[PDB]
């Protein structure tokens, strides 16, 4: 599944709902800390719609548990990420992923 650990608290009040657009900064890392992706490197917040399944399952369910302003560490099992196949060249098979996610606003 996905484990959500707070880095810095949000408002504790505004949680994203299905159909809402979520605006975040994130960094994605393998288990050894190797970064494979980061919106912060692009200096461009990333937007996705909750429930569209345009992000991995661990994000769908993990970010849904975050409040606006919150920064959290999401630890995501492979079945909630890229599974047995992984993404060859980037993500190994059966990889646990760690994401640093900051929820900036809802749209």
């Amino acid at each position: 599944g996905v484990q959500v650990e707070t880095i810095s608290p949000g408002d504790g009040r505004t949680f994203p709902k299905r159909g809402q657009t979520v605006v975040v900064h994130y960094t994605g890392m393998l288990e050894d800390g190797k970064k494979f992706d980061s919106s912060r490197d692009r200096n461009k917040p990333f937007k996705f719609m909750l429930g569209k399944q345009e992000v991995i399952r661990g994000w769908e369910e993990g970010v849904a548990q975050m409040s606006v302003g919150q920064r959290a560490k999401l630890t995501i099992s492979p079945d909630y990420a890229y599974g047995a196949t992984g993404v060859p060249g980037i993500i190994p098979p059966h990889a646990t992923l760690v994401f640093d996610v900051e929820l900036l606003k809802l749209e």
